[PDB]
């Protein structure tokens, strides 16, 4: 890794220019954790995530021995200055969540591209588990896309090494498995979360929408099993290259990932296979 000076990162981001890139600024994203500014360091654009001290330490401890094509890469950090910073490789295309909703006018993702993104994300989760790590916050917004739209799992601040139980329940409600919501800590929960992500990919719909029926995306699975609604009713209409065969196949994996009984769910390796056999 590599340490950085605070100002160093301040000057690189045009002095923490919180104005969006489309208007001429250096601001890429916000919410929670903090703002992520586009930096220019030696022609090497980076992602300056400015900020809790335990999570700043975890991300760096995890990024330490988990290097893979489908995981964001940690370049450096800044421990000096006021707010703590983290430097990752720059992810041009943002999050899968923002691309599924065509934020700022970006073109809808083709079905073909979505299949590769699902594959890439699964290979990422797989790597994390083979290394006995549990993400705990697998979701659409935590899947970033690079120039070639390669999926990269991000945000390891809540990540854990490894079934145990915790008193401090964390994650995102709309993506959380039953046992996870009760405080259980297990890789089986990442699979469930990924299942919700596969539904986002298929339908282009956000995990939760108050003005909607159902309000939680995960429940459309019951509407489909109760044959009161079909998968075709939910397929994202902002595509024209999605063959019914592989769409149903991805839905099959998604349905399996969303099984209420954590022991009834397939493991990541199985998820990898099915997704692979889906495009084969």
């Amino acid at each position: 890794f590599h340490s950085f000076s605070f100002y160093e990162l301040k000057n690189v981001t045009n002095n923490f220019d919180e104005r969006p890139i489309s208007v001429g600024g250096n601001k890429m994203g916000e919410g929670g954790f903090g703002v992520v500014y586009k930096g220019y360091v030696n022609n090497t654009t980076v992602a300056v995530k400015k900020l809790l001290k335990q999570q700043f330490d975890q991300e760096i401890k995890v990024m330490a021995k988990c290097q893979h094509e489908n995981l964001v890469e940690l370049l450096g950090f800044s421990s000096d200055g006021d707010d703590l910073c983290l430097v990752y490789v720059y992810m041009p295309n943002g999050s899968l969540l923002d691309r599924l909703s065509c934020l700022d006018g970006t073109p809808p993702l083709s079905w073909h591209m979505r299949c590769k993104i699902a594959q890439g994300a699964a290979n990422g989760i797989n790597f994390l588990h083979e290394n006995h790590h549990i993400h705990r916050d697998i979701k659409s917004a935590n899947i970033l896309l690079d120039e070639a739209f390669t999926a990269k799992i991000s945000d390891f601040g809540l990540a854990r090494a490894s079934t145990v139980m915790t008193s401090r329940i964390v994650g995102t409600t709309a993506y959380m498995a039953p046992e996870a919501l009760r405080g259980e800590i297990t890789p089986k929960s990442d699979i469930y979360s990924f299942g919700v992500v596969l539904l986002e990919i298929i339908t282009g719909l956000p995990a939760v929408d108050e003005h909607r029926e159902p309000q939680l995306l995960l429940d459309i699975k019951e509407e489909i099993e109760d044959e009161e609604k079909t998968i075709e009713d939910y397929i994202d209409k902002k595509m024209n290259d999605a063959d019914s065969t592989s769409v149903e196949a991805m839905y099959s994996v998604a349905s399996q990932c969303l099984h209420e009984k954590k022991n009834k769910r397939p493991d990541i390796k199985k998820v990898q296979q099915l997704l692979q056999e889906m495009t084969a």
